[PDB]
């Protein structure tokens, strides 16, 4: 481990990195202009043990047509990119 004392700042740098990771993954899956909107909430908590919880919603136009997992791929890509980003600190 080679980081800082995890408080609101560090935890939001991670919440923002996770939000961008899903957003950029959604943009490498389907266009921001085929999308009506996206709703992404990243939660991180510490109660003797560490919790990280990622909720993402992807709202396409009533005309678009995309893959039956394209959102789940973004959240999984964020969780697995977090697990390997943490391999840089926890192995």
């Amino acid at each position: 481990m080679s980081l800082r004392k995890l408080t609101e700042g560090d935890l939001d740098e991670i919440s923002s990195f996770l939000h961008n990771t899903i957003s950029d993954f959604i943009l490498k899956r389907v266009s921001a202009k085929e999308i009506v909107d996206i709703d992404i909430t990243v939660l991180v908590e510490y109660t003797d043990e560490l919790k990280v919880d990622i909720s993402a919603e992807l709202y396409l136009d009533e005309l678009s047509d995309a893959d039956p997992g394209i959102v789940d791929e973004a959240v999984d890509a964020a969780y697995r990119s977090l697990e390997s980003f943490l391999d840089g600190f926890r192995e």
